[PDB]
């Protein structure tokens, strides 16, 4: 039985370090689990102004916000109220690499709210690279590949940051999703994503995000 | 001018998380910079007993402890008293991966002591893997390849953990060393390492380490 509702709140707190630079970011937002859309307003409370591209942090700021068709098992909505946690490695093509974790649960009060405890760490970003030079524009849309492995769910996605000077900067995502209770496991499937920074101040101490995500089973066998 | 001396103290504090499990470890030790040897006694003060193999943490607990030949530029000893920091990615063959950083400096009270601030994070370690099942025996010796890249020093090394059931579990290290001041840069070279846990209690809440390291220029051209 699912306890998810159409309108739910989001509370997040991220603590981390990139190339040794420590920072803390908090935020509040809301989302529509069944429509696969969400928003969050972020505020850098420690470590600002960040010396690296804020874009590397955005996907860390919940697959429960995905419109899942009836035919596909929803690993995430089943996991609540207890919730689930995820672990992720984000390997950039120039050697830079980030690891992040998020422990998600719903508040015990009927406030329909998700609480997110996030840790984010990145290292080996070249001083003259697009991340430390803040030359990123946005993440392109993507299609995450979902598959079960040893009783848990994995999601791998080829990501790409559009650069200011044109061209792309690739990053390979490897995520492991772990429900806090036994839930039905889904067959191999996909999750399309579109996420962007809808607003931000000069130094990105204030950032607004938006994401739209939908699950599917890939292209039909027959054309048209 | 180097301010390094033959006998120096070591103080370390590591804060981290592996597969979401938080922990804090502190330690005290000593080393001989010129002989390339060092020891450290570690104590898990938070998060114990650790659910993962302690071996994944040991290389995080200073390349200043390497016997460098006269003919090879020593990037590390030159950096003090200011010091240097390092960043490292440790990619295991089964997908597990760890990142760590260490900010190293010398105390300014004349106590000949290195202070180390370490952050360690690991994710994607399979529940049935040797790390989460604590089936590791030790790290084999190694030879780290040192090369300059964009004004800083990189060190890459093929590492391997001997497993209890026999066989090895490989990990590729990619480290970036950054001096806090301008120092002479070295030519491509190598650093041989031998590190081991010389003592530990049942759950590894108490662990003693030892490392021996020496730099060199590789095999001579002639046999
Ligand atoms: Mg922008
Ligand atoms: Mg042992
Ligand atoms: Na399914
Ligand atoms: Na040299």
């Amino acid at each position: 039985v699912s306890v998810i509702t159409s309108e739910m709140k989001i509370e997040v707190r991220m603590e981390g370090a990139v190339n040794g630079h420590k920072f803390v970011i908090t935020g509040k937002g809301s989302g529509q689990p069944f429509e696969g859309i969400q928003n969050v307003d972020l505020t850098v409370i420690e470590g600002g102004p960040l010396p690296f591209a804020f874009d590397i942090l955005t996907t860390a700021f919940n697959r429960v916000f995905v419109k899942y068709p009836e035919e596909i098992v929803d690993y995430f909505k089943q996991s609540f109220p207890e919730g689930y946690s995820w672990e992720r490695s984000m390997s950039y093509e120039d050697g830079g690499i980030c690891l992040a974790t998020n422990n998600i649960t719903m508040k015990k009060d009927g406030s329909n709210c998700f609480v997110n405890e996030i840790r984010f760490d990145g290292v080996n970003f070249p001083a003259n690279g697009p991340v430390m030079q803040r030359k990123t524009v946005k993440w392109e849309s993507s299609t995450e590949k979902m598959y079960v492995r040893d009783g848990v769910l994995k999601g791998d996605v080829n990501m790409a940051l559009l650069l200011q000077g044109g061209g792309h900067y690739r990053c390979d995502f490897r995520t492991t999703y772990k429900a806090k209770k036994v839930v039905q496991l889904p067959d191999y499937h996909f999750v399309d994503h579109l996420m962007e920074i809808t607003s931000h101040d000069k130094d990105y101490n204030k950032v607004k995000l938006y994401e739209h995500a939908k699950a599917h089973s890939g292209l039909p066998r027959l054309a048209k």
